[PDB]
């Protein structure tokens, strides 16, 4: 993108996603059950609109907030999670929609009527992408609480078989390139070198040879681990995993049914019915297909499956090498397949929702033959989410700084995220306990 036409089309597409997410709910659904992983949908709309005012309109022009009384209430750093559920502190769906439409129009007016400097373009992209982060969170909120799929989604997926594009790819030892230049080091920091602070600054790594699966772990592969007692056999689980395994949760959360407190013995959204596995897909239970990727599993579940399988997770640097194969002084790519985004090459944009065969999208393949490095699921890596040496915070300095060390790095972009913000250098931190985000994994051979 980067051109005004692409920018403005992205702005309207994002606005329409947000509006479809809040407007297709009944009024009584706007107040969602509390869960530490969701937010109320009117609040996410107002918060993601406010970001534009803070970091584009007021930032560049000194423009006052549309409603200055809201500045601390729409702020995600100042507003405690639980307080976002107030029916009194926040406007109505109708008024928040009107607020959004006004700000989206100011955005388009400003894009058209002011110079497209690197500084402005950088902030336009950042704010639009931040709103798309909330398009993803709003989509998974529905899954967490058992609401219907969004009207734009096609959650039954690619109906679409599995093929002999499997096996490991071997990445030869060598010196590879990770990340993107620091903003101050690149005149293309608004365009070709755009990324978030955690992608920067770029560095070289001496990589030992390794072998990585060409395909995501499938339901059918994971099902064997589950059915042979994997969750009851703590030899496969790490110290953290065993603690997670012992936690007591409401296993019925999001199902429509009363609370059922218990320990987890299989992926949270799976349910065996008369010996056949099912998965909750928003407000429906669908049969679990063997060749679709296993998804919405914690880091610990992925980690224990690897131990059982005689495999390991990739580090995030092995992951990015296998996805993009960039070397210093050679031509760089941002996607496994090259540098031009085509949404048909990957499962993103809140469409198939991860129900695709793990060998699908051959045009999205990496230079080593790995399929669906981008899209389908965010992939767990072995690393704690940490700043690269030389890190500098973005103008919005909380993009990364609250999630270091406690979270894992995940890579690639999940099915509910938007393709317009994704890159192979992208890093999405997730707490390792979470079962509520669109996470999956592929494995590597032991060293
Ligand atoms: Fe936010
Ligand atoms: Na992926």
């Amino acid at each position: 993108m980067n051109d005004r036409e692409s920018l403005i089309q992205a702005l309207h597409h994002t606005r329409d996603r947000v509006k479809d997410l809040v407007c297709s709910l009944r009024e009584d659904q706007l107040s969602v059950p509390y869960h530490p992983g969701v937010n109320p949908p009117v609040w996410e709309m107002g918060h993601s609109t406010f970001f534009y005012e803070v970091f584009v309109l007021n930032w560049l022009d000194g423009t006052p907030s549309y409603d200055p009384s809201m500045d601390d209430l729409w702020d995600s750093f100042h507003m405690d999670h639980e307080d976002r559920w107030s029916k009194t502190l926040f406007p109505s769906r109708e008024d928040t929609l009107a607020y959004m439409d006004t700000i989206i129009q100011r955005m388009e007016d400003r894009i058209r009527n002011q110079p497209l400097t690197d500084e402005a373009l950088y902030l336009y992209r950042y704010a639009i992408y931040h709103q798309n982060m909330h398009v993803e969170s709003m989509t998974w909120c529905r899954q967490t609480v058992g609401y219907p799929a969004p009207p734009f989604a096609e959650p039954k997926g690619l109906t679409g078989v599995d093929q002999d594009a499997r096996g490991d790819a071997t990445i030869p030892a060598g010196r590879y390139l990770i990340g993107l230049p620091a903003n101050r080091d690149s005149d293309a920091y608004a365009t070709e070198d755009f990324g978030f602070d955690n992608e920067k600054p770029a560095f070289e790594v001496d990589m030992p040879e390794f072998s990585i699966s060409r395909t995501l772990v499938t339901n059918g592969e994971f099902q064997k681990f589950v059915e042979e007692g994997g969750y009851e056999r703590p030899e496969f689980w790490s110290q953290g995993g065993r603690k997670w395994l012992e936690r007591e949760i409401n296993l019925n959360f999001g199902s429509g049914e009363p609370p059922l407190m218990g320990r987890q013995t299989h992926p949270f959204h799976w349910r065996k019915r008369d010996g056949r596995w099912y998965e909750r897909v928003f407000d429906q239970w669908l049969p679990l297909e063997p060749g679709h990727p296993v998804k919405q599993i914690s880091y610990w579940e992925a980690e224990a499956f690897c131990a059982w399988a005689g495999r390991r997770l990739p580090s995030e640097y092995e992951w990015e090498v296998a996805a993009l194969a960039n070397k210093p002084g050679e031509e760089r790519r941002r996607y496994p397949w090259g540098n031009e985004m085509d949404p048909a090459k990957l499962d993103m944009d809140q469409r198939y929702m991860g129900r695709v065969p793990v060998t699908a999208f051959p045009a999205g393949e990496s230079p080593f033959g790995c399929r669906q490095m981008l899209g389908t699921v965010w992939e767990w890596t072995g690393n704690q989410f940490m700043p690269y040496d030389g890190f500098s915070v973005d103008m919005y300095p909380f993009m990364s700084t609250l999630q270091f060390a406690t979270h894992k790095t995940t890579k690639g972009g999940g099915c509910a995220a938007s393709s317009m913000l994704i890159r192979g250098t992208y890093r999405q931190a997730y707490h390792p306990d979470r079962c509520d985000v669109y996470t999956g994994f592929r494995t590597c051979a032991l060293s």
